[PDB]
């Protein structure tokens, strides 16, 4: 029941390189009043890549909520696979972070944890699976640094499906990778929410980033736990049995 917009390739102009998602790079843009967009372009890739694609871009544009970027569609520009997403200003928040390490408040972490969580009550309430939450796809609309303001997350479009990525790909995903998915529930949502929880707390550091994949599969090997930053929050999300891990509703509570 594949359901999305076809953008012709006359509708889309690219612009400069603004880095690579999984099998993919991605491009500011224009879509015709013309609008700011991003171009994630698909890696030439087999059949089963681009219909783990093609089903990310189905999954975004037939759900609705202020915290999910919005897809435009997708074009067929030659041989090229191209999902037209949202831009959204301030790029995505692991870089941000990194960049504006020390001086983010706490406050502003748990506003950005809230607007997430309301995100994934969304995606819980209507059993669909992200797959892909962590800092990198969590898109700042709004800085929220200023005296008297807030900050505005988008979360982006996971990318090409978890389903049909390499255990090499999965490994790179640790600790956002849920546990019993290195071997497709919305439990794998709150395991990767709590990891991104980790990675916010510390300014972009996620546990484990800098370790070898064999010493990454051997943490999870050992079901060893993952640091603590939201503690008891981190602890019940990172929990390797997937059915203890608790609602959204309850994490969104536990947030206000
Ligand atoms: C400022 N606007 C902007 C910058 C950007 N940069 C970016 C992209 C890929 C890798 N590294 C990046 O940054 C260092 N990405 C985005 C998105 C987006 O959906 N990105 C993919 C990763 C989810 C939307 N807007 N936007």
């Amino acid at each position: 029941q594949l359901s999305f917009h076809r953008v012709d390739q006359k509708e889309i102009t690219q612009l400069s390189h603004l880095g690579q998602g999984t099998r993919t790079n991605v491009y500011e843009g224009r879509l015709r009043q013309e609008l700011r967009v991003v171009l994630k372009v698909l890696d030439p890739s087999h059949h089963d890549i681009a219909l783990a694609f093609y089903e990310t871009a189905s999954l975004m544009s037939q759900v609705s909520h202020t915290h999910l970027a919005f897809v435009h569609g997708v074009c067929v520009r030659g041989p090229e696979n191209i999902m037209v997403t949202e831009y959204v200003e301030h790029g995505p928040l692991d870089v941000w972070l990194r960049r504006e390490r020390g001086h983010v408040p706490m406050a502003w972490k748990m506003v950005v944890a809230q607007q997430l969580a309301s995100a994934l009550s969304y995606l819980e309430n209507k059993n669909l699976v992200h797959g892909n939450v962590c800092g990198r796809n969590i898109l700042l609309a709004r800085l929220g640094l200023a005296e008297g303001t807030s900050p505005f997350i988008k979360l982006s479009d996971p990318g090409v499906g978890l389903g049909a990525l390499s255990r090499e790909e999965r490994v790179e995903r640790i600790p956002w990778l849920a546990p019993e998915c290195l071997p497709l529930s919305t439990a794998m949502d709150k395991w990767g929410f709590g990891a991104t929880l980790l990675e916010i707390c510390f300014d972009g550091e996620a546990p484990l980033q800098s370790r070898s994949p064999s010493e990454k599969e051997h943490f999870y090997q050992r079901q060893h736990r993952l640091p603590e930053p939201l503690a008891t929050l981190t602890s019940q999300c990172l929990t390797y049995e997937p059915t203890q891990r608790p609602s959204f509703r309850t994490i969104l509570r536990d947030l206000t």
